[PDB]
């Protein structure tokens, strides 16, 4: 009604954000090199002028797809960025150079250059992220008769990152906030998911990626330890509840539209993910004001765990995106199986819902699920009016909004921000992506090892790209 329209308006503005911010034609960020992702153009209060493994795994991850399905426009822009990551790769940064841990470093200036000051480095995730991202590019690329890039440039920038992953996933380093030096679910889970899709697209391209092999079902075993009865622990050494957004994140950038409801890699309409989104959530209820009066059964303001005192401790957009992004997974997901199952672990998520949940067994054609479906549609487009009742007029999507009156604060115009708009959006509208094969890659091991893989570091130089046409 306002959100349909909204979310169609919204969509386009995300889109042109993002543009705005990668350079060298960015309006937002003259300075940055050509294909660079950065945070947000806030050079002060807070300083966000960086380019983030992380965020730019996660933004171009986001255009391969819209790319994908018919947004040729964006071909440049992926160009671009590969490019960039062939010269980031090779920097040497405080983690190390190419082979020795580089890839690890978490953001760098916008030209290039490392950042030298401290930070909370290493930050696995980064080259995880990267690979996907790319393993998406690289695969249009096989489809669409261009052998030579996936094969000459893509796959080889791919094979840097996969032997990164496999060689110290078994370490600990800090969480995607960058404050818990750990073990993070969101880092465990997005690195099990690029081992996985590595593997595949190392075989499609002629070669191989035995570390891939040994190390994703290790990855996979160690992943189920994050499982507490409960709730998904966001970290290993941490002090804290563990309730965090970090383990809607994990779950929503590892969800394949071919897999069911499994638990062991933590799908999003999986028991444990269901059970874990209700404890997730339900801890900001009573922390923000904004939430005061809202009832068990309506979409509060999330933040990404209830200890933040970052900006004193206020929800986040892409936090409250997730939330309502893993929902729209799982309706797909239900209707794709044409049944939902509510069991022991996932009953409190559906009895808050409707409540006259009770455990069994719901066909597509049951008047159960029909109750169901619609009341988690509702519940998650809830979350989706919380954004747009804090997005700016002109559509201007902030990092934080505040916990007591909702204005934006802390980064402006945060890429992130755009991102998660876009994915949370195209999961509305049953826009999926493609699979990464979590239909071969969901048996855990009798038995986890502590182990690794020692896989291999060589330099790429992309002297020149196709002339492609898409
Ligand atoms: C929807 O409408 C919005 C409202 O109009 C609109 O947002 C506005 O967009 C303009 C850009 O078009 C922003 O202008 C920038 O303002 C900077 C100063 O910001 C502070 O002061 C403002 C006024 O008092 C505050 O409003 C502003 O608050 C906002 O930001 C806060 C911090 O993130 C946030 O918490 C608040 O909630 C609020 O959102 C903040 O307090 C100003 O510095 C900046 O100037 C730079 O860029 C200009 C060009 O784009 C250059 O001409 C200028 O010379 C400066 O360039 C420097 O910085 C650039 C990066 O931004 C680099 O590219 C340049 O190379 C250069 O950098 C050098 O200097 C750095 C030193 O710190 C150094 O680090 C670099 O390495 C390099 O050496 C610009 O004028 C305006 O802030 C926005 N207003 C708000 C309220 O957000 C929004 O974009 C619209 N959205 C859509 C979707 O259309
Ligand atoms: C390298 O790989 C190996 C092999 O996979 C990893 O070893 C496994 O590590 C996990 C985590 O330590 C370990 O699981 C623990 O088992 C204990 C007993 O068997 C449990 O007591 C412990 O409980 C905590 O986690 C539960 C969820 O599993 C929670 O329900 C419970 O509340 C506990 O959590 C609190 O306490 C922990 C302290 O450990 C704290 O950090 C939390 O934040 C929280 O406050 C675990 O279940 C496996 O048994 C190990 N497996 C093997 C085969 O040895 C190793 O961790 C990897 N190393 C790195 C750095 O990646
Ligand atoms: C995930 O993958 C395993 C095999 O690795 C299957 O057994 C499971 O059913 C799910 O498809
Ligand atoms: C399912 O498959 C995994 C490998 O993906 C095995 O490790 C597991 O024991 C089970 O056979
Ligand atoms: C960790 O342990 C595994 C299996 O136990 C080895 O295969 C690996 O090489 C590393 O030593
Ligand atoms: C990863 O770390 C293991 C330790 O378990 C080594 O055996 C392996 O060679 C690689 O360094
Ligand atoms: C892991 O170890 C192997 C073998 O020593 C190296 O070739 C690789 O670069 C990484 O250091
Ligand atoms: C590891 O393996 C790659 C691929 O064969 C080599 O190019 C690299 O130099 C290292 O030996
Ligand atoms: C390792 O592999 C890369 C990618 O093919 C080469 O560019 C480098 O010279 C080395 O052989
Ligand atoms: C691979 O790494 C070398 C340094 O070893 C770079 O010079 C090259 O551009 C690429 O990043
Ligand atoms: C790409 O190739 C150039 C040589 O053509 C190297 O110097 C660079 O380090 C990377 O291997
Ligand atoms: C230019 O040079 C690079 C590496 O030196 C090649 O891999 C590329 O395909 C082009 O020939
Ligand atoms: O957006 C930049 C940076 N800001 C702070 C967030 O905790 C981190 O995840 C992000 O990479
Ligand atoms: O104030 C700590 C702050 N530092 C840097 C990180 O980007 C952010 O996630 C963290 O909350």
């Amino acid at each position: 009604a306002t959100l349909d329209s909204w979310l169609s308006n919204e969509a386009t503005v995300a889109r042109t954000a993002i543009l705005n911010n990668i350079g060298a034609d960015g309006a937002w960020v003259s300075g940055a090199d050509s294909g660079i992702v950065v945070a947000s153009p806030s050079t002060d209060n807070p300083d966000y002028f960086y380019t983030w493994t992380r965020d730019s795994g996660l933004v171009i991850k986001t255009l391969v797809d819209l790319f994908r399905n018919g947004d040729t426009d964006l071909l440049s822009t992926i160009e671009h960025y590969i490019s960039s990551q062939a010269i980031i790769q090779g920097v040497s940064n405080p983690s190390g150079d190419l082979s020795s841990g580089g890839l690890g470093e978490p953001k760098f200036n916008v030209d290039e250059t490392a950042y030298t000051g401290s930070w909370g480095r290493p930050q696995r995730d980064g080259p995880a992220l990267r690979a996907t991202a790319m393993i998406g590019f690289g695969q249009w690329l096989l489809d669409n008769g261009y052998t030579s890039a996936a094969t000459e440039i893509v796959w080889p920038l791919v094979r840097n990152d996969l032997s990164y992953v496999a060689q110290y996933w078994n370490q600990t380093g800090y969480d995607l906030w960058e404050e818990v030096n750990g073990s993070s679910f969101f880092t465990i889970a997005v690195q099990h998911r690029a081992l996985v899709e590595g593997s595949a697209f190392a075989t499609a391209v002629g070669s191989s990626c035995s570390w891939c092999d040994s190390q994703a079902p290790q990855i996979l075993c160690y992943l189920q330890s994050f499982w507490t009865g409960s709730y998904i622990l966001a970290n290993f050494d941490s002090s804290r509840s563990g309730k965090d957004t970090n383990t809607l994140l994990g779950s929503i950038h590892t969800f394949d539209p071919e897999a069911g409801c499994d638990d062991s890699t933590f799908q999003p309409c999986s028991p444990r993910a269901l059970a874990n989104h209700k404890e997730v959530v339900d801890s900001f209820r009573s922390i923000y004001t904004l939430n005061d009066g809202l009832s068990d059964s309506e979409a509060v303001a999330v933040g990404r765990y209830p200890e933040d005192s970052y900006y004193n401790g206020n929800p986040w957009f892409l936090c409250t995106l997730a939330a309502a992004e893993q929902l729209y997974d799982a309706l797909y997901q239900w209707d794709k199986q044409g049944s939902l199952e509510i069991t022991d672990v996932s009953l409190d998520f559906f009895k808050a819902l409707y409540s006259g949940a009770a455990t069994g067994t719901y066909s597509s054609s049951s008047s159960t699920y029909s109750s169901i479906v619609s009341a988690v549609k509702t519940f998650a487009d809830g979350f989706v009016s919380i954004v747009e009742t804090h997005a700016a007029s002109n559509g201007s999507l902030s990092e934080q909004f505040d916990k007591s009156d909702g204005d934006e604060l802390s980064a402006r115009d945060l890429t992130w921000s755009y991102a998660a708009l876009l994915t949370a959006n195209n999961r509305r509208n049953s826009v999926v992506p493609p699979s990464w094969g979590e239909t071969s890659a969901s048996s855990v091991p009798g038995t986890c090892a502590a182990t690794s893989a020692s896989g291999t570091y060589s330099s790429v130089t992309v002297t020149s790209w196709p002339s492609i046409v898409a």
